[PDB]
């Protein structure tokens, strides 16, 4: 599914991501924009042979099982395919674990490089929330 911007903001809010670990909703929308362009079916293969999945490009080295990332963990206790669903529940639940791991949203390098310190509330401006 390709979400609309405000559409995704609403879904994220309903699943409690808004202000989670102190990160306002616009941080999460901005991260999703630059990770996946709001496409739940996004995938990216990394150099190391792990893969990133879904709207927040969550990786198989730690977070999900894809059967093809030697040595990896599955801390969210999900198949990585669950992160590609039109329903963002599994991506949100897993993002809550990631952002709680110690580095906050810096876990998403694209958030650090493209959202951190910017006017992230612009990503939810206009939205009926
Ligand atoms: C200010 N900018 C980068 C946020 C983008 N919005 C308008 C969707
Ligand atoms: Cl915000
Ligand atoms: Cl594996
Ligand atoms: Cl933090
Ligand atoms: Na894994």
């Amino acid at each position: 599914k390709v979400f609309g911007r405000c559409e995704l903001a609403a879904a994220m809010k309903r699943h409690g991501l808004d202000n989670y670990r102190g990160y306002s909703l616009g941080n999460w929308v901005c991260a999703a924009k630059f990770e996946s362009n709001f496409n739940t079916q996004a995938t990216n293969r990394n150099t190391d042979g792990s893969t990133d999945y879904g709207i927040l490009q969550i990786n198989s080295r730690w977070w999900c099982n894809d059967g093809r990332t030697p040595g990896s963990r599955n801390l969210c206790n999900i198949p990585c395919s669950a992160l590609l669903s039109s329903d963002i529940t599994a991506s949100v639940n897993c993002a809550k674990k990631i952002v709680s791991d110690g580095n906050g949203m810096n876990a998403w390098v694209a958030w650090r490089n493209r959202c951190k310190g910017t006017d992230v509330q612009a990503w939810i401006r206009g939205c009926r929330l």
